[PDB]
């Protein structure tokens, strides 16, 4: 009997996860948020062997009732508002979501006495590190988190320690790198530029701006990354893991290599709020720079080490930057074609 | 000077008012929940527009948008409406729907703005519930049946409390059912509309429902939400029923949706059993289901708005028979692209 | 089996109904919340008594306590019940008094006991506010006029729907003012008789109070507890007024108060200017404070307390003038022993 | 103009502080929790000093109080600060201890104060926990061990984001235990003294303990609090660890407390049928109960203040032996006068 229950079902990671645990012949519930419009864009071509359920990590009562309906053997706790930037005006509402929720999740796993029996996922984050203590980072590497974000995710990170530690429940961390697909959300910086820069190339829009283009992170593919989850619970014990590619790129890197796959090469003047990006056959300038896009506490490198990941688990990366970048552009481009208002 | 800030603007009121206001040549913010995907499908046609991610349970987040939008006008639109959702999502339907309205008052109040802003709060026919008398008025007793008209109940009473107590211009909009093409593919006559545009292309055979005999006063969002604004160009702040005050049950719109496909539909059975076959074909289009019933209906309600005549001038424009055959034309047209 | 769970046992209610309910035979649990310092004051002389860390704002904890106990009978008198304090902590209020109540309901609900156990509670005459009605009875529209007020009035109403849903045994008292010498030192009997006690005993000269014409249906929270009990040995589950009948100004308490340590006050000046002047020696004991009113005040309270008189053979024994006296003698008789008391 | 803000000024280390601050001239400000008993016996002896209404959950009434207050200095104090309790009170924990924290720095920019106030946080040893260095110092990696632990965690990591993105003077004091004749009846320090006085007293035959041997690094809060103060005097703003240094068994706090009334403990037994008796008399007065101890220990602490010692010239002045001796005769001397204290 294999039944997942996946919070956070309708983000990129869940949808995938989904997808991937289908396959395997699982029953797969999934807890969606209630919403005044549609809001499972990603999962609908699902559509019985996938159930969803209305919840959210706020109220106690709902999660108790799902779990006890569904008595899980795997929960993947994915459920989260996930973005950095958001969550320094948002950073009590992220806290009660990615921290406090947590715990709502594995108490109600508690009270609903499945602690011997289920296997917990907490999605755990390269944020974690912030101002990186180590280069590259590891499991033992110390964590500084750098956003109401971060720490709302490392008060997550130790509950669930706590509840693996205090209780035996088999519950793990998956500590995930950045990772990206042709399903990420707008607004995060990959998929911002590979949708303008797509409709760029099809006249829709002339230019678009970024915020600090000196980032670097280690980008990797969503899809590979939902397969190191579910090894995590398949392993013998339940073990923290790091989850990344180990390779760094900037903000402006994906920028150059997506306009490179529309036929353009970016060339860069200026400093700053007043750096631009221009086509150097044309002239165009297509990016500009705004400080409303700033972080107030950046996190300005990140690369991830997962020699344990690779020795314990078998996992490995599938997808290299270069293939990401080209599948994310490809695939708003023939979105963006058949739908200017996609 | 005229800057709105709406809570809620995603959803089907708020869309229209937006719409509405910026024909007025209102200053429109927007308070929009982050979500996963885009949620904006309403109103991304309008982006004198400008939205703020927010959330009615994140106190600071308010403060922080009143202060930068020093609105003249603020339209707390913001829920989880859905009835039956309450019943199982109860303390979450209290914090957004109830707490959630103290917490935008009080950071209105936080902001200095007690003596410079007019509050719209969206009250609703639920408070109503089991009713007291037949039309409900403004004087009607409350009596809500469920943890939404008791969140809402909350919310009524905090808003009166600031206007008491802080001399807030604050008024509750009590409004009874309102639908559009825009309306939550969740709700009653959304949900036949839809069900009945795909019957009639072949997209699905059947669909069920739950208490067929439930009456509902339905209007047009449309017209409902100038009401709104009307009470907040009102020289006092009053409280205001808003209400076509015509009655239909739920087994007539979806009589009246399947004439508008050109299908009539003839009912047999009783309770759970009941089922709607089409008079031509003999198929069954329609049957009833368990699962959605609620565990204590609103079984009628039917809306006295003669004080909104007489002190703000509103009517409604559009009457059901025009509402169905809207949402049913709209919904044929939408799944057929 | 016998089973009584008490959400705020160390208020006053919840003392004397600890008391009654230990008298029957039952056992006892409350809940109780973590505190800096002692917090059991009320209670500590019984401690067939257990009681449990918990919050009304946790979920978790209740569900863990309710488990435990496997109450027959729940008491939900846990609050923050001063309506002048209401107005500044509005969130916390409504977060313990409004959702609180539903917090425990949908624990009940998880817990498997919806059928078995039996939900008292603790609704209030600050429900009626601006009395629509005089007196006011079960049928009275409700009309809040505070933070406490609003928040009390979800409390009510989620109740009945879960009594209406569920078939839940859950009831509304709709209790009047109820005083003792337990009562909380902030509210405004017992700030009069505390005050009252210390200047006959010479610890005082004089005090200021608020809204002096406030009318009030005071009765003794020893009688209402029995009611709460009695509301739940009924067949059906019903909501109930109780209260006196009876109405008085704070004036008026002030005045019976003094009384009882041989002064009569006489009052000159009017609104915050307002003195009250002992006859005898023309020394000024009590003044009036702006800071004391309320935005909104609650001006006038008469409760019809027919319903329960006619269901439930209660009627209280202790009126005004008694209450007065026993509140005056006891707290004289604390302040004479301790001085810092 | 020195006027102080502090959240906890009812707890152990809220009173001494308001003290401390007292004598050096301050305006003291505190915010108290509403109670339905008197929860102000560790100040009432200081009532410049005025107590505000509110709570760490409710964001509006901490904007109220800053606004009013317009603090120069900021001492979140306020806690649930008990480890066993936290297990059972996880929610309600992290909304305090946590979110609270963010609510009264989100407070402090709301009001305008984000360049002005300086803001320190009651940080703690226990975001040690399973500790991963000995001695501990302000760059050994964090393990926390408990609810408790992990709310403090993110409330230490939101006051070094509002330091590192608004440029606000805000500073984590990580302070290992500390004690006085103050402290909460529930920790194991007073939980000893307070018995081992009721047992001189003859008032007690017996008590049992948890845990016997957790090691803890023991200072006196009045030592602590000037600590504090002293961070905010910095010229940068930086973390400190605060402590002793020094490391005691709990069964060797029994130990000594015991020779201070003049008895010696010797232990029987293991695990949770270990006792303790008394040599001369073979009265047991000591046992153990599993209900006392932690789901996940915190084993042994030992802080290294070399960065305070240099920096804020801070040195801790009453050592263990002073501490025990100290708590016992306090506790002896109050049970004396009141056996119900
Ligand atoms: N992608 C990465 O690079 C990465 C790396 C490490 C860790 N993470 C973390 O990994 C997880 C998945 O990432 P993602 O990219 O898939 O995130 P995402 O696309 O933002 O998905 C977030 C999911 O959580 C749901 N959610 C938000 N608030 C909720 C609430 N209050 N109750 C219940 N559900 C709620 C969202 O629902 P709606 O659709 O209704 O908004 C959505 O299904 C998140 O926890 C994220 O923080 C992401
Ligand atoms: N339509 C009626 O017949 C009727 C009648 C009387 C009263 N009402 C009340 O009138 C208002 C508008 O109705 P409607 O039909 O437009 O509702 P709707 O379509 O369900 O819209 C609800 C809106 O509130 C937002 N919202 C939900 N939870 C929120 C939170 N936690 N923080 C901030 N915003 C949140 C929603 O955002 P998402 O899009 O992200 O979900 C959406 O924008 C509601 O208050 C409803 O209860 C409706
Ligand atoms: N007395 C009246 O005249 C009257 C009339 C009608 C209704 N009421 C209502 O009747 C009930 C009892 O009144 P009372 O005079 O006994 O009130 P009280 O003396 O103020 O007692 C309140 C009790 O509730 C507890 N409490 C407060 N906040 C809590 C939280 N967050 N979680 C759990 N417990 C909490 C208090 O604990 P602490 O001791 O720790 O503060 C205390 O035990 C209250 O609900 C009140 O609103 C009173
Ligand atoms: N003592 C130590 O060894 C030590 C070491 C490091 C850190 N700490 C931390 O240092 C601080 C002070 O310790 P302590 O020994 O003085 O603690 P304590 O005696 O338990 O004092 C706790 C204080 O916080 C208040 N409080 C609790 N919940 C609150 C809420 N929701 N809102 C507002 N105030 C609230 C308490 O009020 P009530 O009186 O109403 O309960 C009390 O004033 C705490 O943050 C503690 O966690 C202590
Ligand atoms: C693993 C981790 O991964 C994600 O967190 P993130 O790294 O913040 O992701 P992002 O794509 O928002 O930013 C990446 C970098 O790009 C910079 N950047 C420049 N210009 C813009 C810009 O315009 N938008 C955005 N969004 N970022 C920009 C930005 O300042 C940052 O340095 C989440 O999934 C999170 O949930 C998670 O856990
Ligand atoms: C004014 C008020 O208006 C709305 O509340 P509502 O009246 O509950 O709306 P509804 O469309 O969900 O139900 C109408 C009636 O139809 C019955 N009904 C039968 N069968 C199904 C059925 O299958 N689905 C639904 N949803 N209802 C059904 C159902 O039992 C009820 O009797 C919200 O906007 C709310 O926010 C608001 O404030
Ligand atoms: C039944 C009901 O009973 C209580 O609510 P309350 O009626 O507000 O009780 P109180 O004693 O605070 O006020 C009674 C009247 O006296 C006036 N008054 C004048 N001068 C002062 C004065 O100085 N202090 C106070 N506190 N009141 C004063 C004040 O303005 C009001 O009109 C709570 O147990 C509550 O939980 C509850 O449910
Ligand atoms: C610095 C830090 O300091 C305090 O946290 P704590 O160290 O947990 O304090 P405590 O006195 O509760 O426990 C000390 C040790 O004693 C053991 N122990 C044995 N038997 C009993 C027993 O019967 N009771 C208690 N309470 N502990 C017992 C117990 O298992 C633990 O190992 C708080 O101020 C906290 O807020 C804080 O931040």
């Amino acid at each position: 009997r294999n039944v997942a229950l996946i919070t956070g079902i309708t983000g990129q990671d869940g949808s995938y996860l989904a997808e991937f645990l289908l396959e395997k012949g699982y029953e797969v519930h999934g807890i969606v948020r209630r919403s005044s419009s549609f809001n499972t864009g990603r999962i609908e071509h699902l559509y019985g062997n996938m159930k969803l359920h209305y919840g959210d990590l706020t109220d106690s009562t709902c999660l108790v009732k799902i779990i006890n309906e569904v008595k899980p053997t795997e929960i993947y706790n994915l459920g989260a508002q996930s973005h950095v930037k958001i969550s320094f005006d948002l950073a009590e509402y992220t806290a009660d979501v990615d921290g406090v929720g947590t715990l709502r999740l594995l108490d109600a796993v508690k009270t609903c006495g499945l602690i011997n029996s289920v296997k917990f996922y907490q999605a755990s984050t390269s944020e974690l590190y912030g101002k990186v203590q180590e280069i590259p980072q590891k499991e033992t590497t110390p964590f500084y988190p750098r956003s109401p974000y971060g720490a709302a995710k490392l008060y997550a990170y130790w509950i669930v320690v706590n509840f693996r530690e205090a209780y035996n429940l088999f519950a793990v961390n998956g500590i995930l790198f950045n990772h990206e697909s042709p399903r990420r959300g707008a607004n995060f910086v990959t998929r911002k530029i590979s949708r303008s820069v797509a409709k760029i190339y099809l006249g829709q829009l002339e230019c678009f701006s970024l915020g600090n283009l000196d980032a670097k992170r280690d980008w990797g593919h969503a899809k590979d990354y939902v397969e190191a989850m579910w090894l995590m619970l398949q392993n013998d014990e339940p073990e923290d893991f790091v989850i990344a590619t180990g390779e760094v790129h900037s903000v402006r890197e994906f920028v150059e290599k997506s306009f490179l796959h529309i036929g353009k090469t970016i060339v860069w003047e200026g400093k700053n709020e007043n750096e631009v990006g221009r086509c150097k056959e044309t002239g165009k300038v297509h990016v500009t720079v705004d400080l409303k896009y700033y972080r107030p506490t950046e996190v300005d490198f990140l690369q991830g080490d997962c020699t344990k990941a690779k020795q314990k688990l078998n996992w490995k990366p599938r997808v290299a930057f270069d293939e990401l970048v080209r599948e994310m552009v490809h695939a708003d481009v023939e979105l963006m074609r058949t739908n200017p208002n996609a």
